């Protein structure tokens, strides 16, 4: 007997990691635990193909916004029965309880294993150096811009490249998610689709959403994000932080983990970087904090034939035990609210950050359509980042490019 799991690579000997965690089961159980990983660019389609041929595993991992539009295809095993084990709709944050299910639909068809969410990272040496105040600079936009312009003048030099430092680093190339743009488009009082009339429309194109986005890609109009950045994606912005390129750089709690992690071993410890890391929540915008909360929840093929072993399996990887265990690993945060105490993430102090700022941590709707939804979002977004690039983004150009996003977006839902 072998139960057949896919998971993305949630920490850097990701297979290995997965392996070490399950071997409790596999024993208690007297059975083996096959595991595929997937990259994260092809994750999708994969799972989408193994969806709609009924070939694949006994559970995949799925990040939290795919579980709406899975779910749909009506090819998800209830676990409800598992949910109800794990403490149910108590054990969680609402931010992660919506993310069991597709938005209106009955029943649960997915567990969540981890959470995420997004905060800026900074250089502690190089806002030293431009004499910046971080309370400050993440205290709001104002703040945000002042603290840009600073470490833009900063003569600072990484010690390592002996160069100066890119002052916000964000990638200019066709995102693949709205992870970037939303908390803009949130705290200028904007969402990206909008409940009304028993209906969702898009809202790309409110007023609220086009302050948002233009303020953000404007930031890099004004020579806070180098042109070098906008020809990158997540991942290369990424190598640029650990390199020591940029000061200011939005991402996940993993990041915290890699930095204690040798560059052999995929993480950058020997970096300066590293040695002087800061952590602050994205600033307060004119209508809020907000900051994309995620994840990754596990899910059961209903045509699967280890449905039994699948869901003790389930039950151990939602637990306390394999809940503290995965997120030590993946320096991700746990998914189920009581291991958050835990003093590992408690007594960290950078991950501590992370926490107290999932107070302000929002959600995507679980649409079936959202995958459509965030697609032609990203694609009209693409088009934005290419006008930065010509130093051509006006407001008149972004609505118009919105107000596009907002017509094939409407189609999509109806
Ligand atoms: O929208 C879908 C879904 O997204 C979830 O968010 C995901 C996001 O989509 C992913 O892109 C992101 O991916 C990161 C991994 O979580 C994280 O493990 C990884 O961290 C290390 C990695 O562990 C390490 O192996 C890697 O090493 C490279 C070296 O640095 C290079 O020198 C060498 O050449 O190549 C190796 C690679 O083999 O480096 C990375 C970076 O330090 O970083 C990934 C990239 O960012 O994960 C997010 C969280 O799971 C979201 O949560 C869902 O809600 C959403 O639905
Ligand atoms: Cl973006």
């Amino acid at each position: 007997k072998t139960l057949e799991v896919w998971i993305m690579p949630n920490s850097p000997q990701p297979a290995e990691d997965f392996k070490a965690l399950v071997a409790p089961f596999e024993k208690a159980h007297g059975v083996e635990v096959k595991v595929t990983v997937l990259d994260w660019g092809v994750a999708w389609t994969k799972i989408t193909t193994a969806a709609t041929s009924g070939v694949g595993p006994d559970l995949t991992q799925l990040g939290t916004t795919w579980v709406g539009a899975i779910s749909a295809m009506g090819v998800l095993e209830p676990v409800d029965d598992v949910l109800e084990a794990l403490g149910g709709e108590k054990a969680y944050l609402p931010a992660v309880w919506r993310t069991t299910r597709l938005e209106g639909a009955r029943q649960a068809t997915a567990v969540p294993w981890f959470s995420e969410l997004r905060a800026f990272y900074y250089r502690t040496d190089a806002l030293k150096a431009a004499g910046v105040n971080p309370a400050e600079m993440f205290a709001s936009w104002q703040g945000f811009e002042a603290g840009l312009a600073r470490l833009k003048a900063s003569s600072f030099r990484d010690p390592e490249t002996k160069a100066p430092l890119a002052p916000l680093c964000t990638p200019g190339r066709t995102p693949r998610t709205l992870h970037n743009a939303a908390p803009w488009i949130w705290g200028a009082g904007g969402e990206i689709v909008r409940q009304a009339g028993g209906r969702w429309q898009s809202a790309l194109n409110s007023p609220e959403s086009l302050e948002g986005l233009y303020f953000f890609l404007s930031l890099a109009q004004k020579g806070y994000v180098p042109a070098e950045s906008l020809e990158k994606n997540t991942a290369q912005i990424e190598a640029d932080f650990q390199a020591g390129k940029c000061a200011v750089f939005a991402s996940g709690p993993w990041m915290i983990q890699r930095a204690q992690v040798p560059e052999a071993k995929g993480g950058f410890a020997e970096r300066t970087a590293a040695k002087n890391l800061g952590v602050a929540p994205y600033p307060a915008g004119p209508k809020g904090r907000y900051t994309f909360f995620g994840g990754s929840n596990l899910a059961l093929f209903n045509f699967s034939k280890n449905k039994p072993l699948a869901k003790e399996l389930l039950k151990y990887l939602g637990g306390p035990e394999a809940q503290v265990r995965y997120a030590q690993m993946t320096g991700m945060l746990p998914a189920l609210r009581s291991a958050w105490s835990d003093p590992s993430f408690q007594q960290n102090p950078l991950l501590r950050t992370f926490i107290q700022a999932a107070q302000f941590g929002r959600t995507y709707p679980s649409l079936a359509g959202w995958g459509g939804v965030e697609n032609l979002a990203v694609q009209h977004l693409g088009m934005a980042w290419d006008l930065v690039a010509q130093g051509r983004l006006t407001r008149e150009a972004l609505k118009d490019l919105m107000d596009k996003a907002s017509a094939a977006i409407n189609q999509a839902l109806r």
